[PDB]
């Protein structure tokens, strides 16, 4: 399977997604990394596993769909059969998910469905869970609201903030995230045409 990595910062996840789809058994290979933004660590650990990449600005499109619609482009010059988001911070347009429905992963710093959206951690943390996680799902056209592939638990401990929280999710991000893209990759999970996700 052929994957695209959407990044928009320093892109630990990219680096742990390269770090499983070079090994023998990998399923998936990254065949091109698109970023938002034009100075981020991401694109360099791109460039440094020998890996293409582009940077999209939004600063030359009137709108998400033709925002979308220039990814889409390079998706389909780089015959691209999976999106992964890898700390990719816009949000994609019906449209674009639509075409990429059960084809696209997004990793989530939370066990949704509980604190959907920007802020996960400082949710988590105004809460007062104990636990708390990352998901790695479909991408579907309500933001953090597709079919979930894979989900870690991560202890939240007394004097958290965002900056250790974070790190200590980012950890297990690392661990489900690659192994979401393998299971994708290989048919073994899809999305079934009822909207549930099938293990075959
Ligand atoms: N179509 C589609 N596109 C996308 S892109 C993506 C990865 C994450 C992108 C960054 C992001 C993700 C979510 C939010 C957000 O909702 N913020 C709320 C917080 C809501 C609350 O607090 O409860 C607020 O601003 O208030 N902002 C930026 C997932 C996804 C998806 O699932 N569907
Ligand atoms: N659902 C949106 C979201 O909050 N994404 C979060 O952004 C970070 C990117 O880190 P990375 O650049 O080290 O991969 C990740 O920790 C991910 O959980």
């Amino acid at each position: 399977a052929r994957v695209a990595v959407l990044i928009s910062g320093t892109g630990s996840n990219l680096q742990a997604l390269i770090d499983s789809t070079r090994e023998p058994n990998s399923s998936a290979q990254i065949d091109i990394v698109i970023s938002n933004k034009a100075a981020v660590a991401g694109l360099d650990k791109a460039e440094r596993a020998g890996i293409p990449t582009r940077v999209i600005n939004h600063k030359l499109y009137k709108n998400r769909v033709e925002f979308d619609s220039a990814i889409d482009l390079v998706l389909e010059e780089f015959s691209i059969d999976i999106v992964c988001l890898a700390g990719f911070m816009r949000i994609l347009s019906g449209p674009f998910v639509q075409k990429w429905n059960g084809k696209m992963l997004n990793i989530h710093p939370s066990l949704l469905p509980s604190f959907k959206g920007s802020n996960a951690h400082e949710q988590a943390l105004e809460t007062g869970v104990t636990v708390t996680g990352c998901t790695v799902h479909f991408v579907a056209e309500d933001v953090d609201a597709g079919q979930i592939i894979l989900q870690e638990a991560v202890p939240v401990k007394r004097g958290d903030t965002v900056a250790t929280l974070s790190e200590r999710v980012k950890l297990a991000e690392h661990k489900i995230f690659p192994a979401a893209l393998q299971l994708v990759a290989s048919g073994t999970v899809q999305l079934g045409e009822n909207g549930k996700i099938c293990w075959v």
